[PDB]
């Protein structure tokens, strides 16, 4: 209720990465224009927090991660922050838990993510849309992953997110080259899932979101628990698998789903 | 019959066959086919199965809105439908001689799950595709998911089960969820000559394939002994027999093998 | 010489397989499979050496799959097929399990045994015009596990089936939209493609390089993030000889230049 001191604003304002709440969708927004959106400690121990949030809110049913008006989605690491962060092995190892926790909160987010792309995508930028669930990308976007370049190597999770969605041959190219490469090409590769025209890929998200938040929020979060699920062990026989498919028609949705198709009729889903 | 099997040696056709309702998945039909798998692995005439919508103009529907209150009024008849489902998908899958789906029109829902249980998909352009449970409430279950992620990868798989939206057989061709794209109204005939080309190889090999890629997918490694025994029954069984003795002769090999 | 069937030419910091029995189109053959393995040695041996080439030399051929002539010898008796299999096996374990990245380079026929070196090579690259088939099933054999798994990764069931179940032959365009092949360029120009391809790798951490080879077949084979190794691997990263170079390099603004060999 009491309202602020012009510090305090500021504050929050100037968050590095910050949570817009605009029902059904919370958007979280990177905010280092300065630099590009280039990603730092602040951003990433930030990050599983804002997911939190996002989840915690009913109102809310997707989450988009952009670039803001930084015209880059994110450009890599910050590299000011490299003498401070690389200083020790046991900073570095913490860099390391403190990027892979930010990370897994998206990847494993109970509502889903959608990274909306325009401009650079590198390193750390790429990290983060592919934890999300689904990407969309302005022509123009450029694409890199570069480790290599450093002489480090990308992390399990990282890789383990990248093959999947790209298979071996082309995530040994991205990683063995450092290459930039284009939004166009990172379509062909299955890298991002739609590539739209330059400037408009945050308002394509949106939209997209919005077909998404019509459907029933019981499905999509079950069917998102039940790929994660698979990608790890899973199988048919799996009890929290056959459970998963048997709360199916237990749940408040399922009874409207029914009742909308029979009347042929756009489903009004309550769960939230 | 609303489903059944047609013999047309070498093939063998699993018909859908419910046009009233655009061959509409029923517990009828979801039972009978484990059977129809059968008793096409059973004769030995047969060496393909091919899967398909008849003269219906669509392949399937997915399930039976119509049942939806009796199969989901209880916990017990859900799990049972659930149950009856994953054993027909099952069967398909597991099926020793390889089967080929042809899509016309309509192919949603359970419709997919066929199709995906399928080894081979072959689809008519005009086509629809779509996975649609979110827009019922339910979940598409682990089975029919694991075979949509193989298939088609997680991005992909998730905007299909996320939007439960519809799209068109060139989409699903270039997404990897079928196989061949055809012009409308030959998906069966290029299925057959399909069926055609791999009835002409040596079966056990095709069976043997067959085998080695499902063990593959559920946890075999190149250490595993079924998979270095299958291997080496490769040399044993007639049809190398077969093959090693004209390939000596110089002529062309006869496989005997059913 | 010359006159060796499969050689290794090195050519700093590349060193190239090269196949070379153009009187049967690089159809392999006994000798050659045996040579595998110590050729990959020699050239993981070599700290001149960065990455490793595959193609098929001057014979307009990848690998024209077996050698026929061979046919009579090797699966005469089940002992000598049980031999020719692991000697098989254990030369495609060698080229996929290279600490140093291996690149297929294709022009014309790639068949049987060629298709399975090219999936044990970590990239491929063809040239239009190559032609591409996995056969056993026209023997009454079938593909083994280790070539079929290799298949299966980078193409998914559906198209490994209809390859193995088939037994046709397909164009490199084809090849390409089944993502067989990483790489598709202009006949004739494959092993250019290659090399310089191989120079894009070769220029940045070879550290990085033969780390980021083991973290992938390592999730392949089960790892998860959790797993000791796969965090150890990570974190090694940061303690490298390359990573202090890279590091440096960063600050100063300029290129790095790599001394881990």
């Amino acid at each position: 209720v009491d309202l602020g001191t012009e510090n305090l604003y500021f504050q929050s304002m100037t968050l590095p990465i910050r949570l817009d709440i605009a029902a059904p969708l919370a958007e979280i927004v990177l905010n280092k224009p300065e630099r590009r959106n280039a990603l730092s400690v602040d951003m990433w121990a930030a990050i599983p927090g804002l997911v939190a949030e996002a989840n915690a809110n009913p109102d809310v049913k997707l989450i988009l991660i952009h670039g803001g008006d930084a015209g880059a989605f994110a450009a890599g690491a910050d590299i000011s922050e490299f003498e401070t962060i690389y200083a020790t092995e046991d900073a570095a190892k913490a860099s390391g838990q403190r990027i892979a926790q930010a990370l897994d909160a998206i990847e494993n987010s109970e509502k889903p993510v959608i990274a909306a792309i325009e401009g650079a995508c590198v390193g750390g930028g790429v990290s983060l849309a592919m934890a999300a669930d689904l990407r969309v990308a302005g022509e123009g976007a450029k694409f890199g992953v570069t480790p290599g370049k450093l002489g480090l190597v990308y992390p399990a999770g990282d890789t383990r997110r990248l093959l999947a969605a790209v298979g071996p041959g082309a995530t040994k190219d991205i990683l063995f080259t450092g290459r930039i490469f284009t939004a166009g090409e990172a379509k062909s590769l299955g890298l991002i899932d739609r590539l739209v025209e330059k400037g408009t890929a945050l308002e394509a998200a949106r939209v997209w979101a919005g077909e998404i938040a019509a459907i029933s929020q019981w499905s999509v979060r079950a069917t998102k628990r039940m790929i994660r699920g698979l990608q790890t062990g899973w199988t048919d026989e799996t009890p929290e698998a056959q459970s998963l498919f048997l709360n199916g028609f237990a749940n408040e949705d399922f009874k409207e789903g029914y009742r909308a198709f029979l009347d042929k009729r756009p489903a009004k889903f309550t769960y939230r």
